[PDB]
């Protein structure tokens, strides 16, 4: 049996004093970067006059030929608005998608000019749209509005015919086969290099791949790089590295698990394939550049770099690059060990210095992450700094870097110039600038008539599908607010402020080094409103040593859980917990509860409820905030106890420490937000809770229970009882007195026990929806001591689809439905159970899926390498197996990764993928690693939407599209209680996305959203932002009619009721960039009203009419004559049900009768087909006495929707931060 | 329609134009279900009529209109209402009630 | 642009025919005004050879 943790994440090498450095400014203070820099950056008045001097020679030149653009020109010729640009192009762009020119030019006059575009031209023409509204507006939105373009391009084509289309695919044959690329092959880009080179550029041609997803992505960026080396290293023909041209690559684009996570894999695949490469640019003598990437594959290129240049077989040859990125914090330490890796190699290095490509991706990394702090600067001024302090580090080491200054920034430019000196050979250094966007610049440096100093011109070479792929990053590198191109092309920004020093400004400011105002650390993102959890970098070796000790540490120990009573722990059946993953690995110990003793902790809960009650909600809260702080303390720890208890990989387990934390603190600002002496508790709460999120569920439920001033019976899952009862330590430590929190381990026996007791005021259930039913029917049998039903909140399972068009990126698909059905092995209340392909695109992101599905590592989860762990139980492994051999019988394809031999220990399901014929194949959850995948034709997707719909199920649901009446559409149809638009389905985040669904999937209210306190006391507060303006109109209508029959008291409470709706709430909660989280107040659906009185059937109309809904009334009330002449629209809403099961679903109930009346009806509803109704009751005194007697927060359904507005490539709002 | 407004030119020729920033995303629900029901008895180029109807259809359109500070003014495009269809024939039929229906009216 | 220039005689003729006050006027000609320079520009959007008058 291996030792836990034992090798959970070894360093690919040992952290040299120099490595160590690097890791240890991964995350520096930005403040503490930054006077280091200066000092390193600072020059001489004479340098800085004559560098402000060069920097506005340069700027007078660049502004004195800039022309208006192609694109401008033609804007202005034909008298195009915005988006008849954009659509244009788009058009212009399809139409070269038709490869025969003579096609295309017959379509163009014979069917686009003179008639509907539409019928000629699966695919909306607009896919691309955000990137050409990029090149026509300079300004990015993130999806299309596909109705506005197709309009625009209906009315361009109508007043100005052929001529603009002319114009138009002109215009974007020139841009994609001459601008954004240099050529679409490597010959055709070689061919258009010499004009350049005969000047005195060089070239590093960009076959613009990244990102594989597959090993065959990963095979074809290979062979497409091995095929340019030739034609360049051929062409270069004996020029050498520093005259003769080079290639790029991007290591992403060589492997498809490029991570720290997947280190010995990149190490023993990845680095054979670059070495490859490099012999062969070795052989033809050119230069073989490493790009940079994202900020957590730094460090891992630096092992390859390593290792390339200590390769023997690579000697001789001094063409090795490698980019550093002057926006990262660590950009000095890397180039002290990059200077120091050419001298212990005697290498000459090629040191690409950029500013970096991703800045705003790293922040909302960072921010999602819950990181101390982010990994690159957050004012432009300050990358600017690092850049000329790292440039001097460079200029003091071209004996063994060949420094290649890669800016488009003249000030930056002349600053280096003037700091590089009078001696120049060529081999000294160069500078870099992009093909199609730096020549303008660099024509006023290269040649002896200008600076003579060389330029190497970075080449993207691709067709168009390549090069559209992430043009929306390339455009953003320089077209930015704060972007030196976009504010020389700014006539409101003057020569002065563009050669404004930035080493002197910085060293002025009030405090050095500063971070933006405007960019929130990670910890900050709530504002007052709360500290957002921590989590922890799993790319940073520091965190990883660290953390390997402390997760070794965790397993050592002799985990227990017993049957924790107010009285003390209690004796009972005690027997190993086991490791899901190796049952060799026994955790620890569990206790479980006698059925008499969980009817003696209800009794010791009622008893103690008072105490509880009379502490002051603050101090209530003031428990869950220090429990907060406890379980952060203590993350490390609890992260190895939920990775061998519960199977999950360190990953998950992070994110479930965090939502705990989360949960605390957001349950407690809620008290101090709403709790006040008359939101009286509803006495002892049962909170029981599912294996699979065995401390988050279970310490948010228990939370909000305490909280709200009751007593909990908490009663977590049989199968990770040892996480919980730490959960319940941290909170007794926290404060939580024991008579206020007792644990209960055991199985369903101890929580049905719990449900049954007559002391057991209300039911917090997550889990399955057949367990709900069974709770929902032993509560029927129940009536508080006032007469109530006993609330149940009963959060349970999801049929989760993802619905994913022609104009989703695939690669971004295939991510996100990889993490979506397989993190955790499926074992997500939220995780993708169905995905929805459009037949047109299904057979390649089919084919991508399959591919990356083979690249995940399934295994005992004490390793960082581990993608998917086991299922929980060989119970729940045979149930999955059996669903899936079902499915195999049936004749579906089913592509299964083969499962390593150490997986026969634990209990482990082979992530799988199903192909369906309809949604209708799939008839229950199947709570595993098993994703469906099911085709629809674009006609059939409001067909589509209904069938998701028609599972009954409802937690979460994905669309992937770039296209606005898509999105409308899909979101205003789907019925589900958390939405994601263009990002994975997973990981909801407390008090961002509130979580919970609707029909079989949830009673709400949402855990982690602001209605959730109130649910557990008997008369609920407002929560914060809860109102609404909008007045539901049938709601007036029949405020009218009331009026009309004389009804006036109820008339009244009518308007009152439509007044007091939160219906049409519409907010948006704050959250990390690039993200765009709504929340909203929507009508639950089909009513219940089981009146017996006119004057309650009125209340109840008035409350379920003015929260949107429409109502089935019991017809046995024999109220149907208290209905007469109601007007049409409230008719529309009203019908009457003989057979309630017939009927439904419905989405709640209410009820008036007196005690017995109403324990009867809440067993008949209990009774009904389908969802757990979320039933109100009160007499008709009640009634007559009480205006919230039916309370209106529990007849509105909440609705999360996050949208990822990052999708597109770049982050707009971004844009305008410097 | 509205004078000093963009659908105003429009009236005035034999074929409308499409008016300046004239559309809109949402699609009538019960356009999209009179769809469905077509697909559904096999109606395909009613049905096709519809979808496009639906797309083409600028109900729900809600601007802020450029002009003076300290005001907000706005213009929106609702259903007319109930719409009087006086048809011939069957197919004739449903492309009228595709129009009224994309275009949010009852008939 | 005739009538913006001729705004004070058109003024003066429509306080006497209409009954018009200056204050109204003003705003009358300014509307005639923008009627022509508005239809002017929808026209400018919008007309092309597909569009047949009446
Ligand atoms: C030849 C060449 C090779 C390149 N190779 C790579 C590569 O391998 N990896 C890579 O990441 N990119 C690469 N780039 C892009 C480069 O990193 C920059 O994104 C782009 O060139 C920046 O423009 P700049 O230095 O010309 O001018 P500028 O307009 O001076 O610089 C703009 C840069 O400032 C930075 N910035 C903007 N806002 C902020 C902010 N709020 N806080 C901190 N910093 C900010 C960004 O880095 C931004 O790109 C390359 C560019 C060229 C020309
Ligand atoms: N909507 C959500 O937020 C959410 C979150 C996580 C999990 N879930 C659902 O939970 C299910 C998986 O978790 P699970 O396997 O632990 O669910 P489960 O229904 O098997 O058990 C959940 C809890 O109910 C208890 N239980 C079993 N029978 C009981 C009974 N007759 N009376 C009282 N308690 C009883 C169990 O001991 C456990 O503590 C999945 O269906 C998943 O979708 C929903
Ligand atoms: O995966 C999700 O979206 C949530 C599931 C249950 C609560 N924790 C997170
Ligand atoms: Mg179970």
């Amino acid at each position: 049996a291996p030792a836990p943790f034992a090798d959970f994440a070894p360093p690919v090498r040992p952290q040299s004093t120099l490595r160590r450095a690097i890791t240890a400014a991964y995350r520096r203070p930005e403040t503490e970067c930054l006077p280091p820099l200066v000092e390193a950056a600072t020059q001489s008045k004479e340098i800085r006059d004559a560098a402000a001097s060069t920097a506005r020679k340069l700027i007078e030149a660049l502004r004195g030929k800039h022309s208006g653009s192609g694109v401008e020109g033609l804007v202005q010729e034909y008298s195009l608005s915005s988006q008849e640009g954009v659509a244009l192009m788009c058009l212009a762009e399809a139409l070269l998608r038709i490869p025969d020119t003579a096609t295309r030019d017959a379509l163009i006059r014979d069917k686009i000019a003179d008639g509907n575009w539409k019928s000629h031209l699966s695919r909306s023409l607009f896919v691309n749209a955000a990137t050409w509204g990029l090149v026509v507006t300079g300004k990015l939105t993130s999806t299309v509005n596909d109705r506005s373009l197709a309009a625009a391009l209906t009315r361009l084509i109508s007043r100005c015919g052929e001529p603009v289309i002319r114009r138009g695919v002109d215009m974007a044959m020139r841009m994609m086969g001459e601008q954004f690329v240099t050529g679409e092959t490597i010959r055709e880009a070689l061919k258009r290099s010499k004009e350049l080179e005969e000047k005195g550029f060089s070239y590093s041609y960009d076959m613009l791949g990244e990102a594989a997803t597959t090993a065959a992505d990963a095979e074809r960026y290979y062979r497409d790089y091995e095929s340019a080396i030739h034609a360049i290293g051929k062409a270069s023909a004996g020029r050498g590295i520093y005259e003769g041209p080079g290639i790029s690559i991007k290591l992403s684009a060589l492997h498809p698990r490029y991570s720290r996570a997947q280190a010995a894999r990149v190490m023993g695949e990845l680095l054979p394939r670059v070495k490859a490469l490099a012999l062969l640019a070795k052989n033809y003598d050119i230069g073989l550049n490493i790009d940079a990437e994202e900020a957590d594959r730094l460090e891992l290129s630096l092992d390859l770099l390593e290792v390339l240049c200590l390769d023997g077989d690579l000697s001789g040859w001094n063409g090795m690059g490698f980019v550093v990125q002057a926006y990262g914090k660590r950009c000095p330490f890397v180039l002290d060990f990059i200077i120091d890796l050419a001298r212990r190699s005697g290498r000459r290095i090629m040191v690409r210095l950029v500013k970096g490509a991703y800045w705003d991706a790293e922040i909302k990394r960072a921010q999602l992450d819950g990181l101390a702090d982010f990994p690159v600067f957050t004012r432009k001024i300050h990358t600017d700094v690092s850049y000329i302090a790292c440039a001097a580090k460079l200029l003091a080491a071209t004996d063994v870097v060949f420094p290649q200054f890669a800016t488009h920034n003249a000030q930056t430019l002349a600053a280096i110039y003037h700091m590089a000196g009078k001696d120049f050979h060529v081999g000294k250094y160069e500078f870099q600038c992009l093909h199609g966007m730096g020549e303008p610049l660099y024509e006023e440096v290269v040649g002896r008539g200008k600076l003579d100093r060389p330029c190497r011109i970075y080449a993207p070479v691709g067709t168009h599908e390549t090069l559209l792929a992430y043009l929306v990053r390339r455009l953003l590198e320089n077209g930015a607010n704060s972007s030196f191109v976009h504010r020389i092309n700014d006539p409101k920004v003057s020569i002065d402020e563009l050669i404004a020093d930035p080493v002197e400004v910085v060293r002025a400011m009030p405090v050095v080094g500063a971070k933006h105002d405007r960019i929130a650390l990670p910890a900050e993102l709530f504002g007052d409103a709360r500290t957002n959890s921590a989590g922890l970098d799993l790319s940073n070796e520091e965190t990883l040593a660290s953390l390997t000790e402390a997760l070794r540490e965790s397993a050592a120990m002799k985990w227990t859980a017993l049957p924790q009573l107010a009285t003390g722990p209690a004796a009972g059946e005690t027997r190993t917990v086991l490791n899901p993953g190796d049952h060799r690995d026994v955790v620890g110990s569990v206790t479980e509860t006698s059925e008499e003793d969980a009817r003696r902790a209800v009794r010791l809960a009622a008893d103690a409820a008072p105490d509880w009650a009379a502490v002051p909600p603050s101090e209530r809260a003031a428990c869950l905030d220090r429990a907060a702080e406890l379980m952060q303390a203590r993350m490390p720890t609890l992260l190895g106890l939920i990775i061998r208890e519960a199977g999950k990989s360190a990953l998950n387990a992070i994110a479930e420490v965090r939502e705990a934390i989360d949960f605390l603190r957001y349950y407690a600002e809620q008290t101090r937000r709403t709790l006040g002496p008359g939101h009286g508790p509803l006495g002892p709460i049962v909170c029981i809770s599912p294996w699979n999120f065995p401390l988050a569920i279970f310490t948010g439920q228990i939370a909000a229970a305490l909280v709200a001033g009751n007593p909990v019976l908490a009663k977590p899952a049989e199968e990770t009882p040892l996480i919980a009862a730490e959960g319940v330590r941290i909170l007794r430590e926290a404060g939580i007195p024991a008579s206020a929190l007792q644990l209960l381990p055991g199985d369903g026996r101890v929580g049905a026990a719990l449900v049954a007791a007559a002391e057991t005021a209300g039911v917090m259930f997550t889990g399955s929806t057949e367990v709900a039913r069974l709770i929902q029917a032993q509560l029927a049998d129940r009536l508080s001591p006032a007469g109530r039903p006993i609330p149940l909140i009963a959060e349970t399972g999801g049929q989760n689809a993802m619905i994913v068009d022609s104009s989703a990126l695939a690669e971004q698909v295939v991510g996100d439905v990889i993490t979506s059905a397989f993190d955790s092995a499926g074992q997500r209340c939220s995780a993708l159970r169905v995905l929805c392909l459009q037949e047109d695109v299904a057979d390649r992101i089919l084919t991508m899926l399959k591919g990356a599905l083979h690249e995940l590592h399934i295994g005992r989860t004490d390793r960082l390498s581990v993608d998917v762990g086991p299922v929980i139980t060989s119970e729940a492994k045979d149930n999955i197996e059996k669903h899936i051999e079902r499915m195999r019988g049936l004749g579906r394809k089913v592509e299964q990764i083969g499962l390593a031999s150490e997986t026969g220990v634990g209990t482990f399901v082979p992530p799988t993928i199903i192909e369906l014929e309809k949604l209708s194949d799939l008839q229950r959850e199947v709570f595993g690693p098993v994703l469906h995948v099911i085709r629809y034709r674009r006609d059939d997707l409001d067909r589509l939407v209904d069938d998701v719909n028609a599972t009954g199920y409802g937690l979460t649901f994905g669309l992937h599209t770039r296209l606005d009446e898509t999105i409308a559409h899909v979101t205003s149809r789907i019925k589900a209680g958390n939405l994601y638009i263009n990002r994975n389905i997973i990981g909801a985040v407390v008090g961002v996305q509130p979580f919970g669904g609707r029909g079989l999937s949830g009673t709400g209210p949402k855990a982690g959203g602001p209605l959730y306190l109130g649910r557990l006391v008997t008369t609920a507060p407002v929560p914060p932002q809860h109102s609404s303006v909008h007045t539901d109109p049938v709601l007036l209508d029949f405020a009218k009619w009331l009026d009309g029959k004389g009804a006036r008291a109820e008339a009244e409470a009518a308007r009152n009721a439509g007044s007091s709706s939160a219906l049409g709430l519409d907010l948006e909660l704050p959250g990390p960039v690039g993200e765009r989280n709504l929340y909203t107040l929507h009508a639950r659906g089909r009513i219940l009203l089981v009146p017996a009185t006119e004057s309650g059937l009125y209340h109840q109309l008035a409350a379920a009419l003015a929260t949107g809904n429409s109502v089935a009334i019991d017809a046995a009330s024999g109220l149907q004559a208290s209905l007469k002449n109601l007007p049409q629209t409230v008719g529309l809403r009203v019908s009457w049900s003989k057979d309630w099961a017939a009927d439904g679903p419905f989405a709640g109930a209410l009820v008036e009768g007196d005690a017995e009346r109403i324990r009867a009806v809440n067993k008949a509803i209990a009774a009904l087909p389908g969802p757990l109704l979320l039933v109100q009751a009160a007499s008709s005194g009640e009634i007559a006495r009480n205006p919230d007697a039916y309370c209106l927060n529990w007849l509105v359904e909440e609705v999360s929707a996050s949208i990822n507005t990052a999708a597109a490539g770049g982050n707009a709002s971004l844009m305008a931060i410097g």
